[PDB]
């Protein structure tokens, strides 16, 4: 369909754009996690008594410990829904669809990509926050309270399988983007031109994966079926959210996530 | 630089313009002239309402709201449609990443603007590529601060299309705004004035050879540039105040955050 130097193009494109919208990159994340580095140096946060350390070196809050770092999830959550609706609008052909249908793909697109991104942060140990600055252990946070603790777990078991492939940011930016832009979403207007643009960014994807991983056969197969999980992995974590939200009257859902979850 | 030099950067900018904008100003004014096929005509309320009918707009879910949301929607693919023109001009993507960033953040608005005159004239604008025409006076007209917010574009367009340029002009005009050495948080200006010294050099042989007769049409076409700051700012402060008064125009988070 497209030639090569075409779908290259393409991969170029959406990296530098992905580097342009997102902080935090799988890179640096790994620069930060694997050390030989002093001043890359993250506080790590391992139990109450770091916590409390940690809230005067990181600087990132009169309520209980595992509502104060649910919010701190939910607000850098908040935050990534402003990134990928911004690195949305710089996908060739996003910002021509119907607006209803951007709509749509983001409500259902923000929180697959949230997961497949959160793994860049995180190894079997644990995860970056603020920025890189802190880490904080997966077995803390697996401890927190009543759901709290098997509400984080589940990102982890993720993770550790997604990272498994390897990707760098370059293979990232194109896979975001293919997540984006599905066809299959509820309640969409105009599948075809969704779909058409799907169908380049999957050959601009297997390309990609080709050059930059040519030692390992099937990783396009591999990453597509992640990508099909990632639907029940986020309605398993909507449930979870949806039976917080029934005992915990302490919890404030920002107004950007609610209306995702009104639908 | 040679002349030979800035023609082929010239040419390279014009080259890249017709690639990266659907509706050029040639076509366009070739629709406006009757010289074309003819666009669908919106001047009043009835006409609206068949027009979104027959136009098939991509912004629809009261009118003022809507009429101002299909610009917004435009707007946006508009950025889009600069930002890969921008990746043409020689040098702009050997710039630190960040301050690509800086200058397309700023330059859009003025680049918008400028080139939103080419769909206009005294009576109205061309949207939805041409097919449609929506005119000045139903625009002017809208409530509240909506009626106000429309007309000082056809002011500017007026004004700027005196000038009469064509899109080769228009193709260096564009570059030379984006990369302005003067955006606030730069890291590194010296290599974006460098290339902006290569453009407006560029633009002034253009002028020259595309307007023979037309004495000092470069620097009036860079004071029509310095006004594009002024015009710009009272633009994000009404438009700052639409997104703030109208709390219905604050609809969809979603949304919100698309037109951030
Ligand atoms: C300052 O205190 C902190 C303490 C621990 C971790 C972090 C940073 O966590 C993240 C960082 C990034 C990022 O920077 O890209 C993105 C997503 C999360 C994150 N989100 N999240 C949700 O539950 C979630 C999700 Cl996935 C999607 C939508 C809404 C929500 C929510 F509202 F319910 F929260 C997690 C659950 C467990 C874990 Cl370990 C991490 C997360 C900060
Ligand atoms: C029902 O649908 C339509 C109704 C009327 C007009 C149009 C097409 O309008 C455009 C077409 C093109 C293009 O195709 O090149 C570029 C820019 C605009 C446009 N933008 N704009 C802003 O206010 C504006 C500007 Cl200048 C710069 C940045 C941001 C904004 C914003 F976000 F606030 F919108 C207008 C205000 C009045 C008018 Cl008459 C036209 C415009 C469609």
């Amino acid at each position: 369909h497209m030639e090569s130097a075409d779908l290259r193009a393409l991969a170029k494109h959406l990296y530098d754009s992905y580097i342009k919208s997102f902080p935090l990159t799988k890179a640096k994340a790994r620069a930060i996690l694997t050390g030989k580095t002093t001043d890359k140096s993250p506080f790590v946060i391992y139990d109450m008594n770091s916590l409390m350390m940690g809230e005067d070196k990181i600087k990132f809050q009169s309520k209980e410990v595992a509502i104060r770092i649910f919010q701190g999830c939910q607000f850098r959550s908040v935050e990534a829904v402003q990134e990928i609706t911004e690195y949305a609008k710089s996908i060739p052909g996003f910002v021509n669809l119907d607006l209803n249908d951007q709509v749509t793909l983001l409500k259902y697109g923000v929180h697959e990509i949230i997961y497949t991104m959160l793994a860049s942060l995180m190894n079997k140990d644990g995860v970056l926050i603020s920025e890189g600055q802190g880490f904080m252990t997966r077995e803390f946070l697996k401890s927190l309270r009543k759901p709290f603790g098997d509400f984080m777990e589940p990102k982890f078991e993720f993770a550790v399988k997604f990272n498994a492939l390897e990707l760098d940011d370059s293979d990232l930016a194109i896979f975001i983007a293919v997540i984006i832009l599905s066809g299959d979403r509820p309640g969409l207007l105009n599948v075809k031109p969704i779909e058409d643009i799907q169908d380049n960014l999957l050959q601009a994807l297997e390309l990609q994966l080709k050059l930059n991983h040519p030692e390992s056969s099937q990783l396009f197969a591999k990453l597509l079926q992640k990508m099909t999980d990632l639907r029940q992995i986020v309605t398993e974590h909507v449930q979870l959210l949806q039976v917080i939200k029934k005992t915990e009257t302490d919890m404030s859902l920002h107004p950007l996530l609610q209306e995702i979850y009104k639908d």
